[PDB]
This record gives C-alpha cells, structure tokens and sequence, in this order.
C-alpha cells in the first residue's frame, strides 16, 4: 500500500486526480486547437505553433501532478478523458478567447487545491502549486490578455490582414 | 563645508539643484509611460521598452548632475518629486507627443543653465551642458519627431493596424 | 480594461500601488545618503557605494512590484514622492542607523501586505512576496545589524579613526 | 616668421607662455614634495608617489601648452624657473594642504585665460582649455579635498598612527 503517506488527505489525493484529468482535458484542447490551424484551408502557421507547445505544457504539468502524487504516496487514478469542447475553433480571435477560458478554469482549479491545502495544513501541497503552477498560470494569461488585445487592434475593417499580420509578425514561425 | 569650491556661484548650485528634480521628474513620468504600455489592455512591448529606457535614461543624467554638483563643492538639495502629469497615457502617438513636450521642456531647462553659466563666467558649467547634455537632447528630440512623423502617416482610416506596425516594424522589441 | 484579473482584490491593488510609493521613497533617500558621503567634507567612498547600491536595489524592488501589478491585472497608480527625510546624515554611524530603521519599515510594510494576501486567499501574492522580497529584507537587515555593531565598536575615544578604518576595511571601495 | 597665424591675439600668446611658466613651477614643486616624502627619515612611499605623479601631469600639461601655440603660429618663449617655496614640507596634512593652494592658483589662471581668450573671441583657445585642463583640474582638486578631510580624521590624539595608516590605506604604494 504506503509506507511513506504522511499529513497527505483522502480530499488532497481525490483533488489531485481531478486536476491531473483536467490537465490531459486541457492537453486535449490544444492539440485539437494546433492541429485546426494546420489545415490547409486555415493555415496559420504561429498560432498553430502556439496552441501545439501549450498542448505539451499542459501535458507536463499532469506528469508533474503524478509524479508528486506517488511522492506523497497517494494513488494515481485515471477517468475518462473528455473530447475537446469544439471541432474546429473559428478565428485566431476566436481560438485566443477559448484558451483565456480554458486558462482561468485551471487557474481557478489550482487556487480551489491550494485552498484545500491551506485548510488541511498540508505546506508541501500547498509550496507545490505555488512553486510549480501559480505564477506559471499567471504569466500565461498576461501573454493571452496581450495577444488578445492585439489581435483586436488588428481586426478593423481588414479581418484577414490583421489575422495574417498577427500570425507573421507576432507569434513565432519557421 | 567646503575647502574646494572655487568660481561656483550660488545661483548655479541652486539651479543645478532644480534641474536635478526635473530630471528626476522626467524619470518617473517615463517610468509611467513605460508600465502603462505594458497593461494587458494596451500591450505594445515595444513602446513600453522605449519609455523604459528613457526613465533609466534620464535617471542617469540626474547622478551625472550630482555627481558634478559635488565635485564643485555645491551641496545637493533634494525636493519632493511631483507624480506625473497623466494616468493613463492614450495612443502611442498620444504618449510620444507628451514626450517631446517633456524633452522641449528639459532642453529649454539645459539652456536656461548654459545661459546662467555664460553669465556667470562659468565655463566648466558650460563645457559640462556641452559635453553630456546638450547635443544628446538634440539627438533625443529629432529622434522623437522622426517617430511621430512615422506614427502620423500610419494613422490612415485604420488606426489599430498602425499603430501595431510601428510598434513591430520601428521599435525595438522581443 | 483588464480581461485576465483574477482572485486579485482591490485591497491588494491599492496596497501594491502604496508599496511601490514605499520603495521608491526608499531609494530616493539612497540616493541622498549616497551622494552626501561623496561630499568632499565627508569623503567616505564605501559609504558612498553602499547607499547608491541601496538607491538601485529599491528601484528594482518597485518595478518588481509593478510588474507583477500588470501581470495580475491591476492599475499602477503614482503619487507623489516625497523628500528624505534629512539633508545631511552625520556620521556612518547615524546614516546606519537611519538605513534600519527605513528597512525595518518597508519590512512591516512586506509582512502586512502578506497578511493582507493570507486574508483574501490570494496565494499567488504572498508566494511572490515570499520570494522576491521577505528573505532579501531579513539578509540585509542582518547586514545592516552586523556593520552596525562593528562602527559601534569602533567608536572608543578616536571616532575619526574607527570612521575611516570601517569605511577602508569593511566597506568595498576602488 | 609665421604663414599660419590666424586669430590668435598678442595677449593670448603672451598668457600662454606665462600659463606655461606655472605649470613648470607647479611641476618642480611637485618634484620637490615628492623627493622630501622618499627621504628616510620621512618614509612614506605612497605620499612620495602621488607627488612624483603630479609632477608628471604638470609637466604633460606644459607640454600640451607648447605644442597649442606651435599649431596657432605663436612663439614659445621660456623664462626662468623659480625654485619651489619650502624645501621641506612638514606633514602629509601640511603638503596636502600646499597642494591644493597650488592647484587653486593654476585652476585661477586657467579660469582667466579662458576670459580672456572669450573676450577676444578666441573659441580654439577656450575649447582647448575646457577639453584639456578645466575638467582635469576640479577633478584634482576634488581628490585633493576628499583626501584632506580623510587626513583631517585620522589626526585624533595619534598623529603618527593616522598619518601612517592613511599612507598605508588610502594612497598607492607597492
Ligand atoms: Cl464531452
Ligand atoms: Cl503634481
Ligand atoms: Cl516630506
Ligand atoms: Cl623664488
């Protein structure tokens, strides 16, 4: 069973579990958003980059959140994985708005955890999320938030200029 | 007090002490400047590096002036340094206009104290303007009326579009 | 607006604003002790490198600060910034004095603005005090303490003498 | 005679030569400040070095002169030299003090050269003088008085005690 558990709850643990599933959601959600702006009848090369590096982020911190379960010595237990909430994803705009969403319903999930430390007086729990996934989160929604209102500067009256523009001359490409 | 001082009039000392605040003043409004056009809402990284750059710039202008007051044998006064004159900033074309009228200003200020010294039969005052201030004011400004010529012909009926090319394709960004 | 604040008060904002207020008082008066220990009547360049470092290290501290203000969705606001305290700072002894005193303010100032974090759940606040600001305050207090009891020591009967002697034999200098 | 001359007043001509005459002065005093701190019963090396230096730079500086009235089509004439005013010089606080009457008196001559070649709208002349000498000389001067008060300090109820130690920690010495 475990001979290491030690100050780690049943709620902690259960948490844990919810959070690694949404992670590999969100991991999902991104590979289905690169692979869109891939298609030949999109194409847009950096906002599929883009979306691709935050499928394999996303994926990162699951692994991370599971390496830290068996640390702690609770139990990895996996569900269901959700397909992404949409087929295709609209415009860049559209995409952005989609991934700011996403984005704050996992900033929220982290701060509902780390409130659930708090209350357990579980401090590793607790320096984990802040060490290895606060701050990350908050950097990445002040990128998005930028992005976003870029590419709202450059809609105008000329939506596809402005959508090539960003792609060329903001996001990274070959 | 003071076994060094020698040709350094009173009213050079006080004037030096004056233009110290205005640089200092000229620092923290550039400081405003530059985190304004870092919000998420406004987002031109570019813009925010040149303000930036500006407030260490001036910054340092105002050490040199204290640097040369000591060596005089003045003895620096420091004031209350007013808050800058805005909150919030407008268009990059907005902020660059209030930037030239700051460097206008901070030049007038250069020449005022050149004239003092002429009069005063100060020349290491005078050699000094010359040499570290008067002709990077100079460079600064034709600097600044370059881009606000630039921001003017981008205006056009498509502002946002514009406004983003000159902070990708003049300013200096990641 | 802001279309990426979350889970960051109002509180907060205000007390982060207030704080940068805080910092950049505190190098301002860096920067006046700096340059009186380069008066050619005072003339203790240690002295002089150890308080214009200060000056710099309080600068830094608040555009920390405000950066992480923009990355959290809040609004700079500057105010005025008022003078130091003194003119003139008398011996090594009293300026080091003084110096404790400032940091032991702006450490009262960390230590409530955590607990106002602690109170509005807002870990990401009190994770980026923690590791930006706490620690670097308790270490440079127990500098300060440290050069404290040494001047104290080296006061005797022949104060100019223990004056120079730290100044040389602690302080870095050229 | 000369093919060359051009703006260059009798006056000017003849102040050169005498500015010259000073700095010669200056460096042979400096010559015998340095010689009297070497011998054994003085013995403090690093007060003898920065003796000998000045006696270099003034030396340079007469030289600088002379070939500034070869380029202006003016003719050197070299009057004798007047032996220095003390042939022994007392203590490190006694020669420091010395010097800077001495540099006080070159800095007045360089001060009035400057109004005169200003008032015969000479502007080689005044330029020569603000990048060559004016700087230089507050810059010495500046030394000069830091190193008085830091003298001044050390001189307590231990005279011999302070004006070894700051030989030993504050001038050059091997
Ligand atoms: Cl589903
Ligand atoms: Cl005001
Ligand atoms: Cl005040
Ligand atoms: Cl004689």
């Amino acid at each position: 069973s475990s001979q290491i558990r030690q100050n780690y709850s049943t709620e902690v643990e259960a948490a844990v579990n919810r959070l690694v599933n949404l992670y590999l959601r969100a991991s999902y959600t991104y590979l289905s958003l690169g692979f869109y702006f891939d298609r030949d009848d999109v194409a847009l090369e950096g906002v599929c980059h883009f979306f691709r590096e935050l499928a394999e982020e996303k994926r990162e911190g699951a692994e991370r959140l599971l390496k830290m379960q068996n640390q702690r010595g609770g139990r990895a237990l996996f569900q269901d994985l959700q397909k992404p909430s949409q087929d295709e994803w609209g415009t860049t705009l559209d995409a952005m708005k989609a991934a700011i969403v996403l984005e704050k319903s996992l900033n929220q999930a982290l701060l509902d955890l780390h409130a659930l430390g708090s209350a357990q007086a579980d401090p590793h729990l607790c320096d984990f999320l802040e060490s290895h996934f606060l701050d990350e989160e908050v950097k990445l929604i002040k990128k998005m938030g930028d992005h976003l209102t870029n590419i709202q500067r450059l809609v105008g009256s000329q939506a596809g200029l402005g959508e090539y523009l960003f792609e060329r001359l903001t996001l990274k490409h070959d």
